């Protein structure tokens, strides 16, 4: 009704996201060390802090509890704003404008990150007018779809997560996860002489295509091509983001629509959910068929989603190469993991855009796609499906939903942490020390299978463009090799540090002792004794378990808001080997003195 | 349907297209001396030049005649483009990659001019799908609306001229005034804290409001804003353009939302046509009522059509000092001269992005309007109105609509000249010379009064944002001396030689010399005479006659394109002096030896 696009942006639920922003940025900003709250002793007994602006006008008090990894519990509740004597409301916008110079926003980038934190606002905004599920309905529902898209923190570590920047709001409404609205994909004819399909081990063009869209569907589309005066055996199926195709292929591809290098075949009739990841779908009409990975030109937490075309032809080589080394390797077999494979890949290659850019530009990352198998035909009765970011929501109350599953499982907390650490946090362990392969392996990037409220086994995604191997020597099938990447000794381990402990367990092991579960001390004793335990049953590793210290007394910080605060749109840039890192300082490993 | 958005895009238009922006590229880049042809032997009549790419390997073939001004009338059909040895198909893309050295295209640049070359060329393909009308049918018309929408070319210098970035295609098929499309204002409640209403002489708010939206609309909106709790009150009526409002005031603006500061009210009922100025609105229900000049943060020809809030609150005064100026002046009250005046302007402060920004970035531009007068209600029975680009129009055939005018006219081609000078081109001589003010007369900002195919009158629009008095201790009222600007005299009469001769008189000029219409001899003759005879009758200015010398030899060549290739984006920056300007050598003045 023009009114019903906007009803989610009141003035009581704007209140609400900008005390939960501001509650975050003060939590993750002091982690990152560019706010130094200071104590002021009197009310809490050892609890009340204050963070002054730029100028020192404008003070921000708050309640914390100070957790392992230097982790701030920042209470939304307490979060008050002070100028010249008197209070003043919580504003995100003004927060940013106030701690520019403190936080190194330039000039450059503050107005862009102002837009992408209004936009954060305002899917908080949505995501309040949603029925308000506590994370026992939630683990009690059992449905994949229904935790994906009840997932309402995102990254935890980004302030400036959600952003969505390129979607109008009409857009969002229709395109957000969070919304759970079906999207149909748009399906192009691409040429030949610009477009390449790969197959995985298994994989053969046409019946893939007849599997994935139906014999009638495919029979329709070589009509559209024929009609048009086309041989269908000259092109090969795209499908895209109806984004993508109304707001950039039109456009930007315009010529390639017009001279007949893409046609437009219509909608195909499954309806998609996106998932966390903005640009890949998984298929609510048929839950057993591929998720399908777009290309998506939005600016989110410090990327385009664009998709490489030129990444495709060995992304499904990766993914089979991987499959067969967890198949064969006794450690993986026990720990139950699984991937879903990239199965399939299509890339297009525009070649008058390719030659005016360089291979960074985001004009080469306008269309690709691939599939990914789903999960669920791998599922049996009693078993149920949910994002590993499953285990660090809160409900609106605070409850988490880790903490759900526990009460359902009936286990000790640390009894259920053992089973999930041993089915993800040990594959990583292994892989690392084994095969110096480490993945990206965060809520998103992670499925976990549950059994009566316990995880039973983990399955990792996003392989070709997230999977190293630290050896740069590496012997590889030589459509693999790229993954081999050059990363210094003493930076190695923090594949482990940063993105497991210090991105992740900070917030589980946070939430559990907040909610009082389990002490922070219970849930490191149990990751050190699975550490322990991992390494005991593999000694023909022990030099290098000692190289590679799991239990050294510290490690780098590294800093993640502050790579978007120096860049919103390449956060890590051409850096083919890493340091674009931000490493500020050394965290005490709550793993010191376990060994 | 999904098809029939890219219905314009085939082989055959697309091909046309590229013919016609090349044809235009060598012609243009030519004139501002990017290229330099090399005659080619007279073996086909002599006429016939080459121009090769950057690396020598892709040449292309044409005739041209040359024309005063040093005006390429290249022969769209003689375009041919050869590399080793074999012929290839005409592409601008190619083009523009194969010659990005010579036309200075930077890195950063290239790709976003080849995707405002892309936008370009399916506009011409949109274009080319639509009845082809001759400029005979367009001239006995008598419609208003169906030339402005009827205009194919564009500003006749900029070879990327019509781009409209940030439309997806089906937003160009809503919003491009080719296109001709309906649009329904988007009405938005802005608080007084943040909006301010500024009017003319003879304007108060709720009357104007209630003669725009009747007193029914205003009271609907009062009524929503009342059933929110709101005071009407404490509010001000702004209208947008539906794009501003879905793609950006939801997103960037969702804070103003939230908070109450801006309310969606509804659609407006009146149909309105965007003209030739995309973000500009003719009243098609109602000719009679104001255009709307509406904030659009879409990039158009090297400037985003944003509006500034800050320069509305002397918009009104500006166009009621330049009315009662010409009223008062004998010289510009014989030529007939009015103007359309901004009325009324509105302008929203975002206060936030104001204290993220300086004075020059787009965020603070992203929310202002003004209503500018329609000068249908000043008209009599034989009258109709016209854009003055109309008289470089040429129709499917070559057939110039100045010379439909001047054939319906009965009068000779010079005859007719003399009366469209009189209207158009004298006002502009004694605005200079009397007054020191320019205006940027160009086809988008006049509009032509035709009696019988005669320029009756004409009327200049774009007052406030366009006009400057070149003496910087001008004595001017308070709230229009911002119009006072320094300009080093030897470049003040450049705003008649570039704007006017350089920009405009050379296409038309060569448009009638090549339909074999009148001869650039006697065009110019016509030109000179009616200078000779303003300057007889206005004695007391000889000596600024002598300074400023419109007889001159020579005056500098001031290339378009060139600002365009430097700066895609702000290709005049709002600081520094008139020093954006790319001066490359000078042009023979056609009125040199006809003092
Ligand atoms: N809890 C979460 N943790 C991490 N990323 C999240 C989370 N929720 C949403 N996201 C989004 O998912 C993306 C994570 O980055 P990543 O590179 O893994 O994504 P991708 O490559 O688009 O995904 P895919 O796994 O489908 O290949 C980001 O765009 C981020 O905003
Ligand atoms: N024949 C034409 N001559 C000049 N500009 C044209 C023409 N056709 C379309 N245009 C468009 O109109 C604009 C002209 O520049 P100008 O700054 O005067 O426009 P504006 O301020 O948007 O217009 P207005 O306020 O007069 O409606 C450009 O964006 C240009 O692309
Ligand atoms: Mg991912
Ligand atoms: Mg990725
Ligand atoms: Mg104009």
């Amino acid at each position: 009704s023009l009114a019903d696009a906007v009803a989610h942006l009141t003035p009581e639920r704007w209140e609400e996201a900008n005390r939960l922003l501001v509650r975050k940025a003060l939590a993750e900003f002091t982690h990152e060390r560019l706010l130094t709250p200071e104590r002021e002793p009197d009310d809490g007994g050892g609890q009340t802090y204050v963070v002054r602006s730029d100028d020192g006008q404008t003070a921000y008090r708050f309640t914390a509890t100070v957790r392992a990894l230097d982790h701030w519990q920042v209470d939304a509740a307490s979060v008050t704003r002070h100028r010249d004597g008197a209070e003043l409301p919580l504003a995100a916008l003004d927060f940013f404008i106030e701690l520019k110079q403190t936080l190194g926003l330039s000039d450059e980038i503050l107005p862009v990150y102002l837009e992408e934190i209004s936009s954060t606002l305002s899917g908080t905004c949505y995501k309040l007018t949603k029925p308000q599920l506590s994370s026992a309905e939630l683990a009690r529902s059992g449905d994949f779809q229904a935790v994906e898209t009840g997932m309402t923190e995102g990254h935890p570590c980004f302030v400036a997560n959600n952003g969505r920047l390129g979607f109008g709001i009409h857009e969002y409404l229709s395109y957000a996860p969070e919304t759970a609205s079906p999207v149909r994909l748009v399906w192009l004819a691409a040429h030949r002489s610009r477009a390449a399909f790969t197959a995985g081990v298994g994989i053969e063009y046409e019946s893939f295509v007849r599997d994935e869209l139906g014999a009638a569907t495919v029979d329709r589309f070589h009509g559209v091509l024929r009609g048009r005066g086309l041989d269908p055996a000259d092109y090969l199926l795209i499908p895209v983001h109806p984004w993508q195709w109304w707001n950039k292929l039109t456009v930007t591809f315009a010529a390639e629509v017009a001279r007949g290098h893409l046609v437009c075949l219509g909608e195909g009739d499954d309806e998609y959910l996106a998932q966390q990841s903005i640009r890949t779908f998984f298929n609510a009409s048929h839950p057993g068929k591929h998720y399908v990975k777009t290309a998506l030109s939005v600016l989110n937490m410090g990327f385009m989603q664009g998709l490489s075309a030129a990444y495709m032809e060995a992304t499904p080589a990766i993914n089979d190469w991987l499959a067969r080394l967890i198949e064969g390797d006794p450690v993986l077999k026990e720990t139950g993991l699984s991937i879903i494979r990239e199965r399939a890949a299509v890339g297009y290659r525009h070649l008058e855009y390719e030659q005016a850019t360089d291979r960074y530009s985001p004009y080469r990352k306008m269309l690709a796609a691939l599939w990914r198998e789903s999960p669920v035909p791998s599922i049996r009765e009693g078993e149920t499906l949910a994002t590993m970011a499953s285990l660090v929501h809160q409900d609106h109350e605070g409850a988490s939903f880790a903490g759900a599953l526990i009460e359902r499982s009936g286990l000790t907390p640390t009894e259920w942490l053992r089973h999930y650490l041993r089915a993800y946090y040990v594959p990583l362990l292994h892989s690392f020390y084994a095969y110096d392969l480490v993945y990206m392996p965060h809520g998103e990037n992670v499925i976990l299978v549950l059994a009566d409220g316990v995880v039973r086994r983990a399955v990792y995604k996003d392989i070709a463009e997230e999977i190293a191997v630290m050896d740069p020597d590496a012997v590889l099938p030589p459509e693999v090799s790229r993954i081999a990447v050059d990363v210094p000794d003493d930076k190695k381990l923090l594949s482990i540090f940063t993105d497991v402990f210090d991105c992740f367990f900070r917030f589980l092991a946070a939430n559990l002792a907040e909610e009082g579960i389990v002490t922070e001390d219970a849930f490191w004793r149990t990751v050190a004794e699975v550490t322990r335990e991992y390494q005991e049953s593999v000694p023909e590793l022990a030099d290098k378990f000692e190289r590679y210290d799991m239990f050294a007394p510290e490690f780098a910080l590294s800093c993640l808001n502050r790579l978007q605060l120096r860049d919103n749109r390449q956060m890590v840039d051409l850096a083919d080997p890493s340091g674009a890192l931000q490493l500020v300082g050394t965290l005490k490993n709550p793993l010191a003195g376990r060994l």
